[PDB]
DNA sequence: GCGTCTCGAATCTGATGCGTAACTTGGATGCTTCGTGCGT
């Protein structure tokens, strides 16, 4: 039940993206068993897993944070940071990267109240013929709560932890929107909304996450640091 | 109707004397007859 939560602080706020291409070519040169281990490549190839991606990036103030869900990827991440600190290191002679590790314990319970969560990015949208049951947001509302239950069963089956049963997530409003884009070349921009509020009846702790490609880090949030309503 | 990091470490972890003295130290008894009085 332990997500370990490394940051890195490279000094100059990096981008997700940017941080998992920088590091990838970084991971190159060092041993590819860890390598194919961190972006989740299964040995010898480069696709993405079909199961549940375990160690996962996302960003901070001054740098990229590791998110390395369940006890392996925890594992991982855990046996991994040092190797990658000493890439960083060497890449930037002109700044000192500093590594603080906060393992968190990961939990989720039930109560007769409704709790509000926030969620500051979301993406709900892969292909057309998936965006033509996106066309209006009358089929789009079905779609939302489905993929936040859908999120939270993975991660807790991936981390192994049972789930309230009787849970009802409603989604709540949107305030802004944006665009997801998974590669440079792509010309293809995602769905993505901005400031989206659900409530849900249960008491979330630890980190959780929703939407699509776990690879990236969008669509992430801390239960923990954002208590509740 | 919030949590991580922290969530010790290193000694020390006995030493010395005193660590018996004096007496007591066994005793006694395991025969039957003969003569002279003394109680029934």
């Amino acid at each position: 039940m332990f997500v370990t939560q490394v940051i890195f602080n490279m000094g100059e706020r990096a981008y997700p993206d940017r941080a998992r291409a920088m590091v990838a070519e970084l991971m190159d040169g060092v041993q590819p068993g860890l390598v194919a281990t961190l972006m989740n490549y299964i040995p010898g190839t480069s696709t993405s897993r079909t199961e549940f991606p375990t160690v996962q990036f996302g960003g901070a103030s001054d740098g990229f944070c590791l998110l390395g869900f369940g006890d392996g990827g925890g594992a991982i991440v855990r046996d991994a940071v040092p190797l990658i600190h000493a890439a960083l290191a060497r890449r930037m002679p002109d700044r000192i990267i500093q590594v603080e590790h906060k393992e968190h314990s990961l939990s989720a319970e039930a109560r007769p109240y409704v709790l509000s969560y926030t969620v500051p990015r979301m993406v709900v949208q892969k292909k057309q013929r998936h965006a033509e049951r996106l066309l209006h947001e009358a089929e789009g509302k079905a779609h939302l709560e489905g993929l936040f239950l859908r999120s939270l069963q993975r991660q807790a089956a991936a981390v192994g932890l049972p789930l309230p049963e009787n849970l009802e997530v409603e989604f709540k409003g949107a305030v802004g929107n944006f665009a997801a884009k998974h590669n440079p070349n792509s010309k293809v921009a995602y769905r993505g909304l901005r400031g989206a509020v659900f409530d849900v009846n249960a008491r979330l702790g630890g980190i959780w996450t929703a939407g699509f490609m776990l690879s990236k880090g969008y669509g992430q949030f801390n239960a923990t640091h954002q208590l509740s309503g």
